[PDB]
């Protein structure tokens, strides 16, 4: 039975409003309702992996797992296996997989991050899961960020704390946060970004929503505008939103948005908003395609509607050769030539690189670079042809061209990373000098660039 080179992944996010779900929630897992929806002809085809994020979830883990598994069994006639479940307060993630994948999944990690201090610590944060699916690392984050139209900056801060402190994936990737540890990272939840229009415009916004005219609302969505200004979710993707705002509804119908200030809201307005979102970040030149992104119309127990997204995701096999794993294959080499980092830092330490990849036996430290001044004020660190030749474990081009090199530039004085990035080995040619590029980030914010040329030798 052949190992897959593609899987499909379902991502759900639902803020349950502290209420038990209705009897039937199958529309969620079927990607049916508003937005980019799934074709009826696929309804019996199971996704390979289902990842369910809830917020304000009132159920026990046992109670929710019985509902989820019985829902999927009814849709697909498949009894899913539980990969992982993790709950922080009322924020939960469940990962379910088809039984045929049980042998393919390993290295399962879970973690959480509590956001805020004192006042602001006690209910917001994130939970996450990671695992290996054959040769492909997968990460999932469900976050419930700070509420309130006025608190977009707090939400951005919550995002940076979560990516800094959530400990998922391979701990040997010490310089790298979750935004570099995974082939595919999905980040979803009640992100709580709002449509930033005046309170007086509430009824006008509702009118627009009834006409299905979302353009002048989306132009004011705080997540889209903060992303466009590079304040949050740098280098993540989101499918276009084509569904109505998913918050704040009167319960037991979807006919009414309940936006007016009440004692129960702390006297805050909740204008209709796309609080509930799915974003992703995949390594360069890996197949990832969003095949649905939408909200259900028939699950009405909460003041939010559930959101679904589905993806095709490229995966690779657990490769064995006569040589690696367990040794190098000397018919393989990676050379980084005429490379230089451009850094936004004002420090004047010397810098070295680290190259990390599961195609290497262990990470490789470079010699220090040569620092020069950039013409517009910046530090340029030149590496020349000084960089160590990387010795992959397997030389077969069917393996090596699917790999990635993580790069960290580190201070010689402190050993702290000043920037992290990723280079694909999915080259147009082998045995040929080709341009390479990655932005460099630290704590998820842009700190520089790394560029130069690569020369890849495979056994072919
Ligand atoms: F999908 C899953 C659901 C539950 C557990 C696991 C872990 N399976 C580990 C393993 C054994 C042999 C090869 O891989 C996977």
């Amino acid at each position: 039975q052949p190992e897959p080179d593609m899987i499909t992944i379902f991502i759900g996010t639902w803020n349950m409003g502290n209420a038990p779900p209705p009897k039937k929630i199958t529309s969620w897992f079927l990607s049916k309702g508003q937005g980019k929806t799934r074709d009826d002809s696929a309804d019996y085809i199971p996704h390979d992996i289902y990842v369910i994020g809830t917020q304000e979830d009132p159920l026990s883990e046992k109670e929710w797992l019985e509902i989820l598994k019985h829902s999927l069994q009814e849709i697909t006639s498949v009894t899913f296996k539980t990969v992982a479940i993790h709950t922080l307060w009322n924020i939960r993630i469940v990962v379910l997989a088809k039984p045929e994948h049980e042998n393919r999944i390993s290295h399962i990690c879970t973690d959480n991050v509590k956001t805020g201090i004192a006042n602001t610590l006690g209910n917001k944060g994130a939970v996450g899961v990671s695992f290996m699916f054959n040769g492909t690392s997968l990460g999932f984050v469900n976050s419930h960020l700070t509420s309130g139209s006025e608190k977009k900056l707090r939400r951005n801060q919550n995002y940076m704390n979560i990516l800094r402190f959530l400990a998922l994936g391979d701990k040997k990737l010490s310089p790298f946060n979750i935004t570099h540890r995974f082939t595919h990272l999905f980040w979803f939840g009640d992100l709580n970004y709002r449509v930033d229009l005046p309170t007086w415009e509430a009824e006008t916004i509702i009118q627009k929503i009834k006409q299905q005219q979302y353009a002048d609302l989306l132009s004011h969505d705080q997540l889209l505008t903060e992303r466009r200004e590079q304040k949050v979710f740098l280098h993540f993707e989101e499918e276009e939103i084509t569904f109505a705002p998913t918050y704040r509804f009167e319960r037991l119908t979807r006919d009414k948005y309940a936006y007016t200030k009440q004692k129960a809201t702390g006297m805050k307005y909740n204008l209709p908003s796309w609080c509930d979102r799915v974003l992703w970040k995949s390594y360069p030149l890996v197949h990832v395609v969003c095949q649905s992104y939408g909200s259900t119309s028939d699950i009405m127990t909460s003041d939010h509607s559930p959101v679904f997204a589905t993806f095709e995701a490229g995966v690779t096999s657990q490769f064995v050769s006569k040589n690696g794993p367990g040794t190098v294959d000397s018919q393989g080499q990676i050379e980084f030539l005429r490379c230089y980092a451009t850094l936004k830092t004002k420090s004047q330490t010397k810098f070295y690189l680290e190259f990390h990849s599961s195609c290497l036996e262990s990470f490789v430290k470079s010699q220090e670079g040569e620092n020069e001044e950039g013409s517009e004020g910046e530090l340029v660190v030149k590496f020349g042809e000084t960089l160590p030749k990387l010795k992959p474990i397997i030389s077969d081009p069917e393996y090596l061209l699917d790999q990635h090199i993580l790069i960290s530039i580190k201070s010689s004085d402190s050993d702290e990373s000043y920037g992290e990035g990723c280079i694909a080995l999915r080259l147009e040619a082998t045995e040929t000098q080709l341009p390479i590029y990655t932005p460099l980030t630290h704590h998820g914010e842009l700190t520089g660039h790394f560029q130069g040329e690569i020369k890849l030798q495979t056994s072919q």
